[PDB]
């Protein structure tokens, strides 16, 4: 099996490995990439994996130590791939939400493919086909997502999690910035004043919460203002692993944006 750190990383892995081997994801649905510790049993899961795919030490802090017990030959460490490094964005220290970049997703898929071919040369033909099928899917999706978000150019929005920079830049979306907010408690008066001022001064169209946010949080932020409330899921909790899962994840995100922004 290929073991991926986070679910969308698993979506990319499962496209290349479909019909050759299994793909498992380490981070459970609902968990945060920034606040997690691996299970006691994951140690054996990593040792048995054919391949471990992760972003890198600036993203999955929960994997630094366990990954040092693995040869670099077993790893696809996306942030440190030669073709990924020139693609890294700041951030105004790079933004490490790489699985949201169709071009880094392609570089990731090439790396996975290269390595599975070495380990399973008998499955070369299937692996080659899976890479070709992944490219075809992703290019159709890029076209669809591009068409979807183009009429939304110029509509400014804020988000509560700075995870979307690679996606936004490729598809011409107008983010205004992000806010650092507690997902669990209602914002107090100060934080509400600072946010709502920006919402009004910058004439925001939307604020986007995330699934792990209890509804009353964003509702409190939006109260009074004419700003609409949306939801984005950067980890595609909703979507099941499989051949078409990465393309599905990107389309769902574009729909989430459009569902609030169209208007
Ligand atoms: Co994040």
């Amino acid at each position: 099996a290929v073991v991926a750190s986070l679910k969308p990383v698993g979506f990319i892995a499962s496209a290349i490995a479909d019909g050759v081997t299994e793909t498992e994801v380490l981070l459970p649905d609902g968990a945060s990439e920034h606040d997690y510790s691996l299970r006691p049993s994951d140690v054996k899961r990593l040792q048995n994996a054919d391949l471990v795919v992760w972003v890198g030490p600036e993203m999955e802090a929960f994997m630094q130590k366990p990954v040092s017990k693995l040869p670099g030959a077993k790893q696809v460490t996306i942030a440190q791939l030669e073709d990924v490094k020139p693609l890294l964005m700041k951030s105004i220290d790079f933004n490490m939400h790489l699985w949201l970049s169709p071009e880094i997703a392609r570089a990731t898929a090439v790396a996975i493919h290269g390595k599975l071919v070495e380990l399973m040369p008998q499955s070369r033909a299937k692996l080659d086909a899976n890479l070709k099928d992944f490219e075809a899917q992703l290019a159709s999706t890029e076209t669809q997502v591009g068409n979807e978000l183009a009429p939304l150019k110029g509509k400014g929005y804020f988000v509560f999690h700075d995870a979307y920079g690679y996606f936004e830049k490729q598809f011409g979306l107008t983010p205004l910035g992000h806010f650092t907010v507690n997902p669990e408690i209602q914002p107090g008066a100060q934080r509400l004043h600072e946010i709502r001022t920006q919402l009004v001064e910058q004439k925001a169209t939307c604020v986007f919460a995330e699934p792990q946010f209890r509804p009353a949080v964003v509702e409190s932020v939006a109260r009074g203002t004419s700003v609409r409330m949306g939801t984005l899921d950067p980890l595609g909790t909703n979507i099941k692993l499989g051949k078409t899962s990465y393309s599905e994840f990107l389309s769902q995100l574009a729909n989430q944006y459009a569902s609030c922004l169209k208007g």
